[PDB]
């Protein structure tokens, strides 16, 4: 009958202290299409290098994670892994 597609989220951390949501969003589109992006921050409105971003599909995120693993950002090394 009717079925709802299953979404997936990527675990990204280790981003620079100068990295913002706009910068990260730009990166996601490079590997695919950023459909959902959220930046972990407190009520103070302080952005943080730890956040999650869901991909339109599973294949896109899968091919993106392999190529994005070890990606150098501002001379820094970030870690990316798939969730469930």
């Amino acid at each position: 009958g009717s079925h709802m597609l299953e979404k997936h989220k990527l675990f990204i951390s280790g981003l620079p202290f100068s990295c913002t949501k706009e910068e990260l969003e730009e990166i996601c589109k490079a590997h695919g299409t950023v459909k959902d992006l959220r930046l972990v921050t407190n009520r103070a409105g302080k952005p943080k290098g730890l956040a999650y971003v869901e991909y339109e599909n599973e294949s896109q995120a899968s091919q993106a994670v392999m190529k994005m693993d070890g990606m150098t950002i501002k001379e820094n090394i970030i870690k990316v892994a798939i969730s469930n």
